[PDB]
C-alpha cells in the first residue's frame, strides 16, 4: 500500500535525498494506520512524545488552548509537511494536532528515526534542515503578525498556500481551502466577517474568483505584491 | 581564555550532555575571535552560512527588513543562546543579527559541526532539541501577537526575561533591559509611550520597580498572571 518509494511528495517529506537503500532503511520504521476522520486529533498537549507525523494526504491544524479556553492555531500544514518537532525539546507534545479533513498520516517512530539518523548523514541533514525550515515559516508568520495590515495578512496566506500547492505538483491557481473561515481568521487574527469583506475585494479587482471554498488566483503579480507588502502604519 | 571546560552556561549551550573527552572534541572547533561591538552585525541577510554563532555573553538582537525598509525584530538572544538556525535550510541567513551591547561570541563552523554530530550522538540530539525548542518560543511568540494585549504582552516579554535570566544563574528578581524601548516595542508591537505608560501602571501596582534600565521584580506571582493570560476579547 503506501510506501515512501511509491510516493510524489518523496522529494518535500522526509525522504529527501536518500538512494534506494536508505530509502528501503527509512520505511521500513514507518507505520501507516486507518485514515484520521474530520476532527479527529492526533495528538493532545502534554502527550509523551511517541513519533512524528507526516502528512500523505490532507490537511492538519496545530493549535494550542490558552488559559481560558480559548483556541489559537499556529499553523496550518499540507501533504509533504512533518508535525510535532516542538515535542522533541521536552519529548512531550506542547501543542495539538487536528486534521480538517479525512487525511492519511504517516507515523514515524521518534526514537527510533533519530536512531537511524545517527548512521545515515543524509537524513540527518534532511531532519536539519526541514526544523530550520519550520524555524523560518514561524518567523515569517511573526512578521505578518507584526507588520502586516488586514488585506497585506490575507494576501499572504492565500499566496502561501498557492505556492505550496505548486510545490506539492498541484496547480498554482486553484486551490481549496479546507480549513473554515473562522480558523483562517483565528490563525491571522482577523474576524470572519472581514475575512469575507477582504475576499470580496479581492473578486471585484479581478484579482482572484472565490467560489464556495476554491480559490482561483487570476493575477499572482497583484497577489504577490500584496503579500511581499508591509505597508500599514501604526 | 575562553573555553567550553570553563563555562557557567555550558549546561544551557551546545555542548550540555558531553562528557569530558566529547566536549574537548567539540570546543577544539569553536572559535573566538574580538568580541563584538555594539550594533555590530554579526551576518546580514543574504550572507552564506559559514558557522553559527552563540553568545558567550552580552545580547543580540535577530531581525529582517522589510520592501519598505522598516527594521522587524523576531527575537532577542541571551548568553547561551545559538543564532544562526533559520539558515540552515537554504545554507544562507535569511535574518540579520546585531549585538545590542558589548558581547563575546563563539562562531561554530556548521559543516565542521555537523560532520561532528553524525560521530557524536548525544551532540546530535542537544542540536535538535535547541532546534525544537526555537522552534517551540517562535510558537509562543505566535500566540503572543494573537491573543495577548499591551499589558500581556509587555508582561510575557518581561516574565520571559526573568525566566531566561534566572535559567543562566542570574537574578530573577533583578536585571537590566539591553535593548532600546523603541526595539522592545518593535518587538511586541507596541508603542514606545505605550511601554512607558505599562511600566508606569506596573510599578503603581508595586509589582514591579523601574529605574533607569533597570526591572525589579517584587510579585511574581502578578506578574505570571499577567504573562500566562490573554484576556483580550476583540
Ligand atoms: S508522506 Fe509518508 S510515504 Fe510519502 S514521503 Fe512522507 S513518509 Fe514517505
Ligand atoms: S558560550 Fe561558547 S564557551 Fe560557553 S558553552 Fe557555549 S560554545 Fe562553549
Amino acid at each position: 500500500a503506501i510506501h515512501c518509494q511509491d510516493c510524489s511528495i518523496s522529494q518535500h517529506c522526509i525522504p529527501f535525498t536518500l538512494n534506494d537503500s536508505e530509502l528501503d532503511q527509512l520505511d521500513e520504521i514507518i507505520e501507516r494506520k486507518k485514515p484520521i476522520q474530520k476532527g479527529q486529533e492526533l495528538f493532545k498537549a502534554g502527550d509523551e512524545l511517541k513519533c512524528l507525523y507526516a502528512i500523505r494526504s490532507g490537511t492538519i491544524k496545530s493549535y494550542t488552548i490558552t488559559e481560558q479556553g480559548d483556541e489559537q492555531i499556529t499553523a496550518f500544514h499540507l501533504a509533504g509537511d512533518l508535525v510535532g518537532f516542538d515535542a522533541i525539546t521536552e519529548a512531550q507534545h506542547p501543542s495539538f494536532a487536528q486534521a480538517l479533513e479525512t487525511s492519511m498520516v504517516c507515523e514515524i517512530p521518534y526514537e527510533i528515526l533519530d536512531d537511524l539518523s545517527g548512521k545515515m548523514p543524509k537524513l540527518r541533514q534532511q531532519i536539519m534542515r526541514l526544523m530550520s525550515n519550520e524555524i523560518k515559516g514561524d518567523q515569517e508568520m511573526i512578521l505578518l503578525l507584526s507588520k502586516k495590515n488586514a488585506e497585506e495578512r490575507l494576501a499572504a496566506f492565500l499566496y502561501n498556500l498557492s505556492t505550496r500547492f505548486h510545490q506539492r505538483g498541484f496547480s498554482p491557481r486553484e486551490f481549496r481551502l479546507t480549513m473554515t473561515r473562522g480558523d483562517i481568521g483565528n490563525y491571522l487574527g482577523l474576524t470572519v466577517e472581514t475575512i469575507s469583506r477582504l475576499l470580496g475585494r479581492f473578486q471585484k479587482t479581478e484579482m482572484l474568483t472565490v467560489k464556495g471554498k476554491y480559490i482561483t488566483i487570476n493575477d499572482h503579480d497583484a497577489l504577490a505584491e500584496l503579500a511581499g507588502s508591509a505597508k500599514e502604519i501604526k
